[PDB]
């Protein structure tokens, strides 16, 4: 347990609470939806008779996005979300808190021993739906992946763009969300956009995302940035 002076709820992004320790300085964290675990070895805080695990910004890219200045959190209670990339769930973990019971994250991951110990980090979260597959066929887990509404990619590979235009005519609920973690440098999203990164971003709006926000996740990742779109 660490030690905190005071624990609220952030004033727009639901479900986040601002945390501030002995020194006066600030952190976000989710409320634990299992009171007792721990995932990646983030602290926790008890306040009030309830337990918050702190969201590190520097482990997840989310938690990056917001505190970078993303525009709102589009991750609401109860949610449906198709999380391509999903890894050892670090960042799912905190979805997973703020959808609560019913919601769902649909988590694909391609590489057996990730999976592995995804099963292992998220044996009693519930509302984690693991799906072993390669999110460039999703015609092989659509039997697996109701309608959603929002689809989260992380998969550190160049050309996801179209990975995420075709889960999302898959499967992605009319006006559902899209966040894209995009290899990106800080220049990228500040001067003038590179190659590369201005031909995926028009492969999202070619696929009929509109682009919502842009925010880079520099320092917590100096070499990516987070791409949100409806
Ligand atoms: C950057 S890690 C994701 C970090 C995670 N999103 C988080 O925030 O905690 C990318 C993951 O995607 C997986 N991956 C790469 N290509 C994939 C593909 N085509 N399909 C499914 N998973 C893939 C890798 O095995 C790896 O675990």
């Amino acid at each position: 347990m660490v030690e905190v002076v005071s624990v609220s709820r952030h004033d727009r992004w639901r479900g986040v609470y601002v945390v501030e320790l002995e020194d006066g300085s600030l952190r976000i964290a989710t409320k634990n939806l299992v009171p007792g675990q721990r995932v990646y070895g983030e602290r926790i805080f008890r306040y009030n008779g309830e337990e918050y695990r702190e969201w590190n910004a520097y482990r997840s890219k989310l938690a990056a996005a917001l505190l970078k200045g993303l525009i709102e959190l589009p991750v609401k209670e109860g949610d449906r979300i198709l999380y391509l990339g999903i890894a050892s769930g670090t960042t799912a973990s905190h979805m997973s808190d703020i959808i609560g019971p019913r919601g769902r994250i649909y988590g694909v991951e391609f590489a057996p021993r990730v999976m592995r110990d995804l099963l292992t980090v998220v044996r009693d979260r519930r509302n984690i739906f693991p799906i072993l597959g390669d999110a460039r066929f999703p015609e092989k887990y659509r039997h697996l992946v109701e309608g959603v509404d929002g689809l989260y990619a992380d998969v550190a590979q160049p050309e996801q763009a179209a990975i995420v235009v075709r889960n999302a005519r898959f499967f992605l609920r009319d006006g559902g969300y899209m966040l894209m973690a995009i290899k990106a440098r800080s220049i990228d999203v500040t001067t003038e956009p590179s190659e590369v990164y201005k031909r995926e971003i028009k492969t999202l709006m070619d696929g009929g995302l509109e682009i919502k926000d842009v925010v880079h996740l520099d320092p917590f990742d100096r070499d990516h940035a987070m791409i949100y779109a409806v």
